């Protein structure tokens, strides 16, 4: 009988409590947080993205800096708005939308980003840091996922945790962040021989592979937490993890529904990010 | 009956390969790499180690730019003298001996070094490429060992590797190193519960712990491929390993001796990173 993991309503909170800090900002003669989203083409997915952190962003008091350029906006026009995004002390936050157009230097762009202002913490010089037990701007969807155990009062030390994933995004800054709470990690990918060893005795599970139903519920440790990242919709209009929740439900301990898990997370943290490059790096009231 | 990984020898074939390729840019006329070594202070562990690096250097041919200052030496004095070190084009190197002075920001400092020049690979920057399976210049050590695996022709891919450790400089950096050569990664520390339960299924062992005969031979899967980091010399002059060589060498299949092993390979990759950052970043001889 797992307990559920409620990301929706924690994420609620999340969005809640840097509500009140940005009114107590403006309260005191304190300008406001200001997160800049560029989106580039009209790539459907990208804008309910896009659009919905957009909305968190303006539900929380922030100052929003939209730029919806077109598909054609050249590599040197791109870098030209963020040099300029870097130097203006009212955006704490960049955020480039991704998948951008085939042609454009993906990296170069991005890397273009002062860390600083990274909030999404993709720039490696911000994964470095979360590497060397030193964090700056944390990747959203990880951090997002430790805010999770500790709302739910969750001991992650001595912990032994497995991510089933291994990738830029999620996987590998998931084991970085897992080793700082105090976890024995293991990164299971592609390669991987007998993942169901791994599995069946790890506490803390991550799944993050964007496959339904890739890991059955048979295989889940009774009494292990799982975490699962993916959100597969099915042709038949159906939304599932790539965990079976059914079975995976009555040997776990605790539990992330799909949808209303981590998805809700990863625009809760990516609001927080922004509050703390404001807070901590560009406009700090130090004592 | 292991079989000896012979880090001596290979680290000699390492030094060989970096000279011809000088060798071959003098006889162009093109210069030759140049490396700067900044020892400040007096610690005599330092100075062997900063001596031992600046004769691989010379060795290889080239140009040795060497800074001994004195442990009195500011914070703005050490950052001045870095911001013009970046800026020469003979310097491809910077490698600034530590510990460092108490007192000066040892992450102002490091961090202050270009990251092209960050033969050391301590830079977060470098550090996040890495994690992103997009290496630029990596941390010596884990290096050194990948390198020691392929001289030996071991087929990495598939492997369950092990790291015991955990540190900025070997333990994380070696991790991610491997998942970049396929090995179903796992990290301990100090907070891991039941040690022996994770080693008896490694086929790929790294030590890193710094206790002499921490692990015992039993524990060792057989079969398995030892990698001692530690080199403890204890109080009778002995030096040994974090692993106890005599029972381990009789259930691995590869292991490494101590000395003659790890160490060896750590200043040969150096060396070699010095060539890379010579030859791709800095004068590079270009289609």
């Amino acid at each position: 009988a797992a307990k559920i993991i409620d990301g929706k309503t924690i994420a609620q909170q999340v969005r809640s409590e840097v509500a009140q800090k940005v009114q107590a900002r403006i309260a005191a003669g304190l300008r406001a947080p200001g997160l800049a989203v560029v989106l580039v083409g009209s790539n459907p997915a990208s804008q309910i993205y896009v659009a919905s952190k957009r909305k968190a962003c303006e539900e929380v008091g922030f100052v929003s800096r939209s730029y919806d350029l077109p598909e054609t906006t050249s590599e040197a026009e791109l870098l030209e708005l963020i040099d300029t995004l870097n130097a203006d002390n009212t955006i704490d936050g960049i955020l480039v939308q991704l998948p951008l157009p085939a042609g454009i230097d993906n990296v170069k762009v991005l890397e273009r980003i002062h860390p600083d202002k990274d909030v999404d913490g993709f720039h490696p010089y911000n994964v470095g840091r979360l590497c060397q037990r030193a964090p700056r701007l944390r990747p959203c969807t990880p951090r997002g996922i430790v805010t999770l155990l500790e709302r739910y009062n969750i001991d992650t030390f001595g912990l032994n945790a497995v991510v089933i994933g291994a990738s830029n995004i999620v996987g590998r800054p998931m084991s970085m962040e897992l080793l700082l709470a105090g976890c024995t990690t293991t990164v299971t990918h592609r390669f991987t021989k007998n993942l169901r060893h791994h599995v069946e005795n790890a506490d803390l599970l991550i799944v993050a592979v964007g496959k339904p139903g890739f890991i059955p519920g048979d295989w889940i440790k009774e009494g292990a937490i799982v975490i699962d990242v993916g959100i597969n919709r099915l042709e038949n209009g159906k939304v599932v993890g790539d965990v079976v929740f059914e079975d995976a439900a009555k040997r776990a301990s605790y539990i992330t529904p799909v949808p209303g898990g981590v998805g809700p997370m990863t625009v809760a943290t990516l609001i927080e990010n922004t509050l703390q490059a404001c807070v901590e790096y560009h406009d700090p009231q130090d004592e």
